[PDB]
């Protein structure tokens, strides 16, 4: 049988840093799928399916939840997201557990015109709101649980798999960065609104000139930076 | 083919899924029974000049499409699905807001017969007895330079509702031919503002001094008297209104019925969670609170699964703990003023 | 020989109650078709003469909804020795745009002829909904379709894709168009009622609506179809114009009993399948026809009433001890229940 | 030798009433086509010459509905020693879009030539409904996109006509004859002639000349005005300048007068009334229409504003009751007097 | 050796009247092509210069001599050539001819000698018709321009063999485009602030000061086109990548009446010589007097269809003679200033 | 050993004048490719910028100094699988024909996908978004069957280039706001600033699918060639424009002299027509037309161009034997 959802949540916390709220609901939901199987091994319960409502770790959460762990974009399955295609998927979702990822705008219920005596956007999701976004009502009825994901800040610095130090190490040179300012390098991803995918691009920009000067005919000592993204990059020389 | 179940045996089936709407269930039971009975009664000198001297022929029986009238969330499409599932006939839903006249960017009229044939799993002869639910037909009404959508779609359905050949692409440019001559069409709409047309026709007063019980039953009372004379005035084309000879009024759900929808239907929300092992008690005043909360949220019975799922999230995590023999919900717990009882 | 037009009329007269003029025109037109195709079908030039080739004369049918325009088409087609196609002008578009190609009209006819090309070239094509292609960025579904049909109607070598393409010569194919032409009586009224506007000269300066609707439509002329928005090219090659009249109570009472597939014999059959006899008395027939006029949808009104009256018998009769059901003027007036006679 | 224009004109004159100008143009044009055919059948820059190559002049036929445009084209095509194709421009679309490709015009000409390419390269092509290709955002996939696609064909070019499956047809000597109604062109010519103006325009011409049926006025007004059609008016109608320039010969067919409609009933081959009395021959019945009724029928037909096709609409309307009652009624003859046409009588019957 | 540009010019002069600038550009470009082909056939050193190509665009109005220049130059070329029409083509994956058909047609002319095809000249007619529409998948519009970019600049292309494909490299193939570009004058004038609203200090000319009305429209259109610039073709609907690699641009001018009078008699295949060749078959002589030709050229100029308007006049005048001569005893047809004016019937000299 | 990046940079500087930044990124990325070839992570490259900026010139010159196999491809040829036209896998097939089918070496190659903006989506495409969905299976590693052998793309480095004409306008609608209240060189440099702030969310709006943009982690916008660069391009680079015309004249035994003040005059005229460094050729052909016609087979021995000739105020000078 499956483990209790509290232990599922703990293992999800081993690879997803934030989203403790979403991790809790998903843990409660998927446990209710697999338990019915071990009951089969007043009508029986209908199948349970999830909406995971950019760049977020929602696919990583489903993978950390893992079963075949199959995934796709457009046992268990996972999916992204015309009305013809949604009607066709509705014939298959009726089988194995599935997850639909996505993002949307205007899902709030939407003031007074006279005198009188986001967490706000996505905690109050309604089927009537998902219908207003144009999903087919019968397909919305196939996805009865909607979990909202956290907008990703320390988690950007706290995630793990500055890892480029191995590339300079292959150049016989050290690399380091001032953690007390790395929060400002991570904050550039927050103002770019890249999500977590921006990190790789940002590193390729700041390190470019170091990567041009360090490789040869140059001092092998450690490169260093502090607030350099806010200045010029420093180095020791040897 | 197979013998249709009598209307009362259909009515007792719909009674298991759709709360309260006795009159709609009655009319639909008779209409569906008649439709498949006559198909079973006109089933296969037949052509050419020999017909001129044909001394007699079998009376061909002709179909009677349906119009469902009523507020949103009142079970219109829920009924049509139970109707289909009561007879295993293929069933399709078309959102008429999406259609446009041929030549233009929207979806074409004939795409509905394709998804019927898919629902029939390409068994053409079973696709060709199906039920096609035309949803939101109120929204292709004519507006008061070409009315694509609108009147343009109404005039395009006219020889779909009556029998005509349509070409449908196969499962794989090759196509199969589906003949709509025996498909039952069930239009549906919330004809918003039709009550004003009826009352104005019926010589009832709603303005000025001396206009003058239930809060909204006055609209259900009045919609019951709908007739073709004023579906035309709403903006439906006469050619189109004439092809939908059966009209069915559906009333709005009360909180009295929403409390029944929580327990009573075969797919009710509460029996699902209450079926879990090591488990719920829900106080009857909590059911009333949930019903009022749905109305106050102004979400229909579709909302009941949403509110109840949000209340039971915290028990569902804790409940594997062996000390939880019972989880209890009460009137003030639904109000969020108290934590659920763990005992 | 082909059947004389007085024999074809006697066949149409069995299904269509009114409209003795439209029966007469269609009967002669089919008779002339057979005479033509026998006549018309088995360089440097000088001769004293060549054999006279008979041209064709396409037909246009006009009249209100529920008047019998499609019933005349579907009745005639059963007694044709040549192939036929019935098709809808609302599906077509001009070339290059999404829609049906106009040549599909002939492809459907070639299929009906079982791909015997030399037989398809003798067929008859019924174009329904011809008023919907009237003129109003190209008019891809309107004037663009009218101007594409021009050389189908006069006759050309058409490439038909079937079963590579097949060349079908439409020179001998006869086309019959039909439409309601809503608002053409208004155009005819202007044509003959309007006088001079100003001070003229030194001499002389300074259901009765439905009755007029039919009396005025009888005077339709080519100038009125051109004002309605059919282009002169197209009106010029539909030379035979045929106005159908609306239906009175005197006919609606007659449509209930008299023709083949009459409205009540259909319901008597549905009750006969339940071993039940339905009695509608003569005084009820007048009332059912009286109510059917205020449905404003022609002979389709009759079944909308019958489906409302019989709802209770049709629910209670199946598997019951009832042996006969009796409908009287009081029942039609809505002030009594239908009488049940029991075994 | 090829037949002289006189001989060809005398053939067209047997089927088409009036339009002596269009008959002359078509007769001289095909005579010149034979003369061009029989004549036309490294790099060095000096000391060399070339014999004169004759070049075709494509034709455009303009005119009202029902006036003889397609009749002239069809009765001419029966008199050609050289392959021909007749086709409808409304079927064509720009390359890459659904519909018939513009080179299908040449493919059906090659089929007419039994795939003898060197004979197809001499053919005559009749393009009906050329006004519907008028220009009028979005691609004009049929219309302006078809006009600019035909420029390859109206001048000399090599077409990869499909039966590789493609046979190259050199379209240089192929002669094109276009037809259209150009509905509304006279409204363009009058505005060109300053016959519509605002303000005083005082330098303009004085026009103060010596004082110089209601349907006949409109017919004479339009027919007067088309005779002045020019290239600059086809451009304003929406033909592409490249497209007008390579249709050098413009022929306005005049509208049919009432006096000509009386001839069309009796006089030409396959005339309207000879067809109907031939229909009565199968019923062993005569039809007699009298020379006073003929003028009455032509007068009613002119009011249909639809050319010679109006004559059929009336004949079908008068004879309907005879044609229904005659087939087995021992009727020996049907008599139509002027009073029958005016609706003051039923058609008289002679009983056997 | 290559023929010098004045020799090619003196040949073009025998067929085309009054396009001396385009005759120069084509003559120099053909000379540069041969001259370039003869030449073009860690650090690095001792590599020779490569002589890149300068493709040509011909812009002038309808009936101005664009195709006639192309069709005459194709007789001077001692190297393979292909003439093709841009309205046939569509982008890859859609029905119609591929862009690569342009090079296959060139390879056929070279008898599939790839080395000789690889230095040929390609004439693209009707290049204005692939101009994009003012988003859409323009299968035959902009999508054709995007496909041509890799031909106009040098790339290896696989063309289907006559039988399989063979590679050929467009790097030395010279492309000559032409089009009418109807409406470009309305773009150049709007670029020149000739449609500006309100007051403004800078003024360039004292316009006016002059004084047949159809002659002024011709003079204006010729003036604007003489100032055509890449900024305009990008506004007409050509893409910047496409305009940028047609470096040489050649506005042909419209034809004066002074020129139309010359085109009637002067060239090879001139209009009047080839009409009187038709009467020669009927054993008849057509005489047009020198003051009738001026009257014909006036009437033709008003047609707004260029030199191909001349035969529209000639077909209108001679229709009666051509119908009445061909089996008669008429020996000569005489035309004069009054016959062309329509005051008079053409003179018939009887046997 | 791998060439240091400032060695490659000094090679690129022999051919490309303008973009001292894009030279650095390419030199670093080519070094990293060599350095990732053993003890093996990649980032693919997208070259944005104006027409005639040097995008194809950068790619085509870099391939001259490259040991690893390379392929040059135009995305305008590709189509969805099963339609007529070139198959997307043929991009790798052209690479495998380089280095003579050594699959062990081909897996380390560099692929230059030019004209990637032309497969942009549009608001069933045989090109467009249909082609992009295929390239994902190349940019992310897959074992692709090639005419047969299987080639792993995992270590292939893809470079992309495109003009993205109109992408500046897409950024403009994102980067600025139409506030309302109390609170030529200028047209070109306004774009050079704006295009420098391109972000992945803008390339998605241009019609590149979100996964395809994510597979191109580093975007390199080439700047527009200003007049100070264009004048240098005339004299300075290998195969410089004017040395080509001097060769065309010198084989007529004629010397072409262009004064330094004419060069500055040519460069201004080229800046106006906004077709990049190709504008230089359009003016030189316009200016030199008359002497190229008159000079061959003539006694002229030198042609002199000066700022009055470029300005149209004078005819070209001729000197004769
Ligand atoms: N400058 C000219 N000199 C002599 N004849 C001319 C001249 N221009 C046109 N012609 C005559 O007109 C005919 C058509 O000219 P041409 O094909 O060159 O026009 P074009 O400008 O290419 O037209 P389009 O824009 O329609 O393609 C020539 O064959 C010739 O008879
Ligand atoms: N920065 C430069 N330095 C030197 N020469 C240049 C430069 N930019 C352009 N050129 C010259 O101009 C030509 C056009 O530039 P290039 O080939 O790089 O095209 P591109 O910028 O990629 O444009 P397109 O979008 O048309 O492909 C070059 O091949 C070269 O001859
Ligand atoms: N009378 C009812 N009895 C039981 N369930 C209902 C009833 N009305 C609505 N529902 C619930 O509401 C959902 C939405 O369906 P429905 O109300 O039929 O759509 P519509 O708004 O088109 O009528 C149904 O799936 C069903 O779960
Ligand atoms: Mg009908
Ligand atoms: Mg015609
Ligand atoms: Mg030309
Ligand atoms: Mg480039």
């Amino acid at each position: 049988p499956p483990p209790p959802p509290k232990k599922i949540y703990n293992y999800l916390d081993k690879y997803v840093v934030g989203q403790s709220f979403a991790k809790k609901v998903l843990s409660v939901a998927v446990y209710n799928h697999y338990k019915r199987i071990y009951n089969n091994i007043d009508i029986k319960l209908e199948k349970s399916n999830i909406l995971l409502l950019t760049g977020s770790g929602k696919t990583l959460l489903a993978q950390t939840l893992a079963v075949p762990f199959a995934i796709c974009d457009c046992g268990i399955v996972f999916l992204d997201q015309g009305e013809g295609v949604q009607q066709g998927l509705l014939k298959l979702l009726e089988n194995i557990l599935f997850v639909a990822s996505g993002a949307f705008n205007g899902l709030d219920r939407i003031k007074y015109l006279g005198f009188g005596t986001k967490d706000r956007l996505l905690r109050h999701v309604e089927a009537r709101d998902l219908i207003e976004f144009g999903m087919i009502p019968e397909f919305v009825g196939r996805l009865p649980v909607v979990v909202p994901l956290h907008s990703l800040k320390t988690l950007v610095q706290i995630l793990t798999e500055p890892q480029y130090q191995a590339l300079f190490s292959m150049d016989k040179c050290e690399l380091n960065v001032t953690e007390d300012a790395l929060k400002a390098i991570a904050r550039l991803a927050l103002e770019r609104k890249t999500g977590a995918r921006g990190l790789r691009s940002i590193m390729e920009k700041l390190l470019l000139e170091p990567m041009f000067e360090v490789p040869n005919s140059d001092i092998v000592c450690v490169e260093v930076d502090k607030e350099v993204v806010e200045k010029e990059p420093g180095y020791i020389r040897a």
